[PDB]
């Protein structure tokens, strides 16, 4: 319904990632905590870092229990000290719980600079949660402890233009509803789509068009060797083969501007004169999803306003290409959910796509969730081994 006690929430940016604050320990430490559905852990900084104003201090939680274990985390990578605390979400139901926490003590690459976040929510299942699926993460705990809803849903809301260190701090990045839906987030019906398994939040993409224009691939090409939903990442990330037919298509559609190599490889930024950026050169991008009901899909369609992500260069709009290449399956990262609002429905093993109230559009096209389509054969879309 309505949780305006959880509305505007967040604060970040897709580059940089969107964090909620929490609170650890007895008496509460305040922590800005990175929300990530692309892990399962909660760790936070432990220790001094250069790139850390704060961090939590087990020695001063009286709640702190130390769970004499270590974890080791190279993905950039971190290192830790398991332990539980009492943790809260100031901005959040009215709840407190006894969560894992991993007190980062040594990290490598993983810390950014300017992001204004200590630590990362993992909100994903405990198949991927370190050092094994035994730590329970964080949302089953709350669950478990409490008779908040097995749900969650994020708004991340892109600003369309840069933010700098000052604006950035003082700007609302989102949502984060625990436990239910706000239907003021969004606009128009929300499309469910089934979670395939339960360790990341895995989905099936069974079609791909650019501005209409089917990619034309095997499905299975698209889901190779999965497919997720990750607000810890910040692009669109595609397969290999998938990002190359992807890019050709974007290019032959933009085609009236030549962009550098540079550019399509994400590297590097485009700019224009204020305020005249040639949104409507580039395409709109629609990812189909399996529906609920056999034999249905629905499409979610973004715009160049989603996929170019705005970046400072001078008073020119500049920007850098959101979407790259992966060599571990597609991954919807927050330039995709910048577009929607997204309902994470645990409880029924399945993710909501609405448009989202906030997403970053012009007066000639706008972001879509539309369905029903007739698509046959789904479940071979789906990669195995
Ligand atoms: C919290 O614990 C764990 N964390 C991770 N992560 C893997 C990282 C990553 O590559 N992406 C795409 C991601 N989505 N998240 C991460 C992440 C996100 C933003 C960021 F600025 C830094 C990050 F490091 C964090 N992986 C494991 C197994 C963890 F146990």
């Amino acid at each position: 319904g309505s949780f305006v006690e959880m509305v505007d929430n967040l604060r970040g940016k897709s580059g940089q990632g969107y964090y909620v604050e929490m609170t650890v320990g007895s008496p509460p430490q305040t922590l800005n905590i990175l929300v990530d559905t692309g892990s399962s852990n909660f760790a936070v900084g432990a220790a001094p870092h250069p790139f850390l104003h704060r961090y939590y201090q087990r020695q001063l939680s009286s709640t702190y229990r130390d769970l004499r274990k270590g974890v080791y985390v190279p993905y950039g990578k971190w290192e830790g000290e398991l332990g539980t605390d009492l943790v809260s979400i100031p901005h959040g139901p009215n709840v407190t719980v006894r969560a894992n926490i991993a007190a980062i003590t040594e990290s490598d690459k993983f810390f950014i600079n300017g992001s204004n976040w200590e630590g990362i929510l993992g909100l994903a299942y405990a198949e991927i949660a370190r050092p094994d699926d035994s730590l329970e993460p964080f949302f089953d705990s709350l669950v478990k402890q409490t008779h908040v809803p097995n749900l969650f849903s994020l708004q991340l809301c892109g600003a369309g233009f840069p933010l700098n260190q000052s604006e950035v701090l003082a700007s609302v990045g989102g949502s984060m509803i625990i436990g239910g839906i706000d239907h003021s987030l969004y606009t128009g019906s929300l499309w469910y789509t089934p979670i395939r398994r339960e360790w990341y939040y895995e989905v099936i993409i069974v079609r791909v068009e650019i501005n209409g224009q089917d990619l034309k691939m095997d499905c299975k090409e698209y889901n190779y060797d999965k497919s997720i939903v990750d607000s810890g990442t910040t692009n669109l990330r595609l397969p290999k083969k998938v990002f190359e037919a992807a890019v050709k298509s974007i290019k032959a559609a933009s085609s009236t501007e030549k962009f550098p190599d540079g550019f399509w490889l994400g590297e590097q930024l485009v700019c224009w004169q204020a305020g005249t950026t040639p949104w409507n050169i580039f395409p709109v991008i629609s990812l189909y999803l399996m529906g609920e009901v056999t034999n249905q899909s629905f499409r979610i369609t973004i715009l160049p306003q989603q996929y170019l992500r705005p970046v400072e260069d001078s008073q020119d709009d500049c920007y850098k290409f959101a979407i790259s290449q992966s060599s571990t399956g597609t991954v919807m990262g927050a330039v995709i959910m910048e577009g929607f609002y997204v309902v994470f429905d645990r409880a029924r093993k399945r993710i909501g796509f609405a448009v989202s109230a906030c997403h970053v559009h012009d007066e000639f096209r706008t972001a879509a969730v539309e369905g029903p389509f007739v698509t046959l054969d789904m479940e071979d879309c789906g990669y195995n081994i």
